[PDB]
């Protein structure tokens, strides 16, 4: 089953980061969420109730990304994957990628971050 | 067999969407279609009749994307994959990705959508 | 005097638009604000009080762009230019460009909008 | 008066070109239309009737770009500028830029074309 | 073994295409070549003779892409893969992707093409 | 008169540069050529003979850019502007911009170069 | 005289900013430097000594951008323009644009900054 | 286990290359480093000590990329992968991609390079 639902390049201004200064100033966090979901039924029916509403997923991500500031992106992706797997039984597995495009790292690069894949139990 | 034929970033202005307002105003839909097809024979012959004409595939996609407005992208990708698998025996499997780059979702993101892979029976 | 202060590609999700459907669903609005300001004194002093804080300008723009929904972009740029010229005597003239990258217009284009230049009296 | 209304990156698939082959195969034409229009009244009123509807301009451009095939881009921009100046008294001057991003020219480049500015008499 | 050598976005102006008009006018062809090659020895030695010179591969591709005009991209990728596998024993397998970014297809899209993977025997 | 004919992002692989090493290895040169030409007549007639053929201009540029290696971009733009003004009486003035996107300068930047504007006498 | 020498998108990682946190963490600063210089002589001669070496200008910019941390971009552009006008008599005027693509401003935007133009006395 | 830590588009100006001229002039090298690391613990704890600090990895890469000039990219990726696997037991495997976007190859392309994947023993 290779069907997926996806939300790309979601950006939120937040205050997460292990450094005090980072928590103070804040920065933009880029998030990509890919959900493994069997889409044939919805493909047949055309009924929104046979799939996972992308609008509701974005809201879950947002609440976590624009909420209390944590230290790691690992913690942020872990709470997102957990929150999506929990509320949707149709999601067989959740992949969350978080990118810090402008971290306190003295150099020239496009971005830094992590990516986790969590199966829904 | 890893051979493929592909059509990338196909854009159509349509009126699909579960929301009334969406059906009224319309929006741009981005479509990516990848076909698993053994290309060696055509590679040997150089005869167009030994492969799948990308121009004809785009027309099939277009007719579905610029046609009657449905509610889901799942339904739109399902009719496309079904239409391509049906008319071409050479297509062993069809992958359709549809992106709503500007959905009625209050936020900052690059796009939202779905992707399905359908084997030709 | 060719000195300027600028804020580029500011994006806000709003509900402005002459169409009911637009007010209902909303869309992303891109804003570019260029201010004619003599920057030599601040260039000499390095004192933030000798110039116009970009952070405060963005807040003014934001309040107008994410506030009550109006019909025209002309009205939106007119309230922004007026609000910036009013609070900053150092701004000799204000230029506001607003882009609707995804308007209810059935077609393929990069964006549509307006640009106004308002001298501070 | 530096106020303008603009439509950027409008793309149409057409068959214009001095070469037979070009008229046969067709190609994508990129169009940028900038209109000099005093936007203060609409800025004050917020009444759509005090400005020029971008949606109607795009339709005029479209009809010309997706219509009968001519030889030059100069002829295409000349009919567009003439058509916009003619129907809108509020347009003090019209600028039309047309780009052939993929012309029958053996080389590596981003695009080729012309740009005309026509005052409304 | 996941080591590779790659040449991305190689562009050539050519006259391949099943349509007469295409052979007459020509167009830009984009090529991506990925070679599976064990790179540890060269990684240890730092001796150019322990790997495959990207400069020589580009020349092989070029000669095929800017040479006699054929009908299919399948034929073009097949001659490239065959030419690289043949001259380099170190290449365990060759992947060739060819894109027609501007084909005689009336529509809006990023590109069309094919991709083949050929193991070196 | 604000009419122009333009050729953007023309790229050529050359060996110009004041450094020996540069003449040896070569690099990509980006060229932008803008011609001031009254386009109304061609706009009226639709006759290619009433304007300046972009295809012929690109050839002139090419011959200069892919020809003998000189030291400066100033010399390269000067020979191009001179060559275009000379062969076309319709060109009232020629603007040539040349960019070295990858010069032997140890740093991070998008490009370096020059731009000249030459009136046709 | 419309001749210019330019250095675009120069990026440096620095610690300038009116906020303590900014001085602590640092960020990327984008710089664009345009010099008004008569390029005809160098265009005629092809002698590097008849123009301004872009490599030397980048070094001046770099030393200022990667040096002691100041509060304003105005101060940074003022020292750059002053340093270039001072060492080169051939530079009739210097334009310096500095962009903070990731400032401590809670929002979604492409960048913020200033631009100054300084004539060489 | 599909968890990863990544550093994308890291750019360094260096003097590696099999050609004398290349060692003399230097060029920009683009590096992408992907690390397979189990991120659940850090995801649970939010403790930086339960993961691999991206800032420290960038420093290791930098020291190798901006250090002594070698002939191959294979040698450069091999020393990076080896250096990261060596200092971090948490890294189960390291993938290093190096791109020469502007090599001494007479042609039009986006880039050339290699990619290696090295398991940590
Ligand atoms: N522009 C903008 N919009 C929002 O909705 C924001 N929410 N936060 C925000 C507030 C408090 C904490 C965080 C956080 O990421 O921890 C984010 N910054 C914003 N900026
Ligand atoms: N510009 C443009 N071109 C076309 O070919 C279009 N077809 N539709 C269209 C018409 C009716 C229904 C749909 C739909 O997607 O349901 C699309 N909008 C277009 N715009
Ligand atoms: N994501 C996001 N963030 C904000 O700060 C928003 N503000 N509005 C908003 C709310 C009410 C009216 C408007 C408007 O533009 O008229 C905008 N939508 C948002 N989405
Ligand atoms: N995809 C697409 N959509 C349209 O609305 C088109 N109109 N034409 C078209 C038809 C006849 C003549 C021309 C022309 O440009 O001369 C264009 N090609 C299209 N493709
Ligand atoms: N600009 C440019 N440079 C080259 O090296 C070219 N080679 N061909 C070319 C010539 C003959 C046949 C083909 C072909 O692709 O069949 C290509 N067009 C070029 N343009
Ligand atoms: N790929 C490619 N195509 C061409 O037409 C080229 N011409 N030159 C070339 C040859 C001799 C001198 C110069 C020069 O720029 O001085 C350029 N390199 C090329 N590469
Ligand atoms: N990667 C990198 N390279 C350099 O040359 C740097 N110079 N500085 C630097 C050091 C001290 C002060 C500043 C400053 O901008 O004030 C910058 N950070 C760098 N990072
Ligand atoms: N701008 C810039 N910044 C640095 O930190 C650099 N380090 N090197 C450098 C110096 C010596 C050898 C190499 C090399 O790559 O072999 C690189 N060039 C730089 N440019």
């Amino acid at each position: 089953m290779q069907d997926t639902i996806f939300l790309k390049g979601m950006r939120f201004y937040g205050y997460h980061g292990a450094l005090s200064a980072e928590n103070e100033i804040g920065q933009i966090f880029k998030v990509d969420v890919t959900l493994k979901v069997d889409l044939s039924e919805a493909g047949r029916t055309d009924n929104v109730i046979d799939t996972v509403h992308y609008g509701e997923v974005f809201e879950e991500v947002k609440s976590i990304m624009e909420g209390k500031a944590v230290n790691l992106l690992e913690h942020l992706a872990e709470r997102i994957a957990n929150r999506i797997n929990s509320q949707y039984n149709r999601v067989m597995e959740t992949k969350v990628r978080i990118t810090k495009e402008n971290p306190p790292i003295p150099g020239h690069y496009d971005g830094v971050g992590i990516e986790i894949v969590r199966e829904n139990k």
